[PDB]
């Protein structure tokens, strides 16, 4: 039927079909469209205080509740879906990881490097798709599948 991961939903407020990915937690009105060694990502996270390391170059110690640093991805995801900030801007000012330095990228990277739920959703990305909140021993990402 669809891509990889793919399933139909409907719109609890408006009552209209839409597509929601269980691999990438992507959510769009749009039929999803019509793998590879490698991809490149980029990525912006949110630690928490369950975070494996609960510590970044923004915060020597951080407290947040998981649930607040799901608010925060998904007021970012809001606004780059809105276009009032780029995806770029928001990872080099607000990402947790030391890839905010490089506005959230990565590199390129194969299956087995990455912690899985990452990876899964890396690779299930369509070049130049974004992805829904990605939770991982890390914390919460957003991850912006750039080739
Ligand atoms: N941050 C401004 C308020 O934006 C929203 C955006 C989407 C859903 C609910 C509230």
């Amino acid at each position: 039927k669809l891509p990889p991961g793919w399933e139909k939903a409907m719109s609890r407020s408006s009552g209209r079909v839409y597509y929601f990915n269980h691999i990438t937690n992507a959510s769009q009105w749009e039929r999803p469209s019509g793998e590879p060694a490698r991809v490149r990502c980029s990525h912006l996270l949110v630690k928490h205080s369950q975070s494996r390391r609960p510590s970044s170059w923004r915060q020597e110690k951080i407290t947040r509740t998981k649930e607040e640093a799901l608010e925060l991805i998904n007021g970012y995801i809001q606004k780059i879906k809105s276009g009032e900030e780029d995806f770029e801007s928001l990872a080099s000012q607000f990402s947790d990881c030391s890839s905010a330095k490089a506005r959230g990228d990565l590199g390129a990277f194969s299956r087995g490097q990455m912690q899985k739920p990452f990876e899964d959703a890396s690779f299930a990305l369509r070049t130049g798709e974004m992805s829904g909140p990605v939770f991982t021993d890390s914390g919460i990402h957003i991850i912006l599948r750039t080739e």
